[PDB]
């Protein structure tokens, strides 16, 4: 009985430890896109064909990375010792996660561009030493939208299983049920039309 609420609590730690260091590697992710494939363009300057399309290419990335730089992996690390905190943390900030929207509409206009410049990206990608590709990149903000559900969702059972309060934890968990699907909402609005 109270065994099963310690195996219950075990979890609960080891959800908050991968959120944290799926964390730590998202961040390190973002960090390639922003300070490396973004600062070699610079370097490396765009063919006059492309001329202001790299702004297209990367949207608001700069304003996710910074976010979570600064303040979110912050805040996640601070849950790790205070763990209803977690809840909370997702929750006061949903108007921030429009960011991610805002993301998710630019999706197939981006696409569009680093498709067609791929040999470019590519040459960008060789000279900065990376063996994943520029799109397999950009989709990451997207991925990690749904990373956190499912880790806050196993977070909810493990909660659930130790007998603890979960309301500010299901909220938590519909609260980022719904933004993937309005991040594919919007995606599948911007194929309705392009250049």
């Amino acid at each position: 009985e109270e065994e099963q609420k310690a195996k219950a609590l075990r979890g609960r730690m080891f959800v908050l430890n991968e959120l944290v260091q799926t964390e730590k590697d998202y961040v390190k992710d973002l960090g390639i896109v922003v300070e490396g494939f973004m600062k070699r363009i610079e370097e490396k300057g765009v063919p006059e064909d492309m001329r202001g399309k790299d702004k297209i290419v990367f949207g608001n990335i700069h304003q996710i990375y910074d976010w979570h730089k600064d303040f979110f992996l912050a805040e996640l690390e601070k849950c790790i010792q205070e763990q209803d905190r977690l809840a909370q943390l997702f929750i006061k900030h949903e108007r921030k996660l429009h960011i991610y929207v805002w993301y998710c509409q630019n999706k197939p206009r981006s696409e569009y561009i680093v498709a067609e410049y791929d040999a470019y990206f590519e040459e960008v990608k060789q000279e900065i030493n990376q063996r994943l590709t520029l799109s397999d990149f950009l989709i990451k903000p997207i991925q990690r939208i749904t990373k956190y559900q499912l880790l806050l969702k196993d977070f909810l059972r493990y909660s659930e299983k130790a007998g603890l309060e979960c309301s500010d934890i299901e909220k938590a968990v519909e609260l980022m049920c719904l933004v993937p699907k309005r991040c594919n909402d919007m995606m599948n609005l911007g194929r309705l039309q392009g250049f």
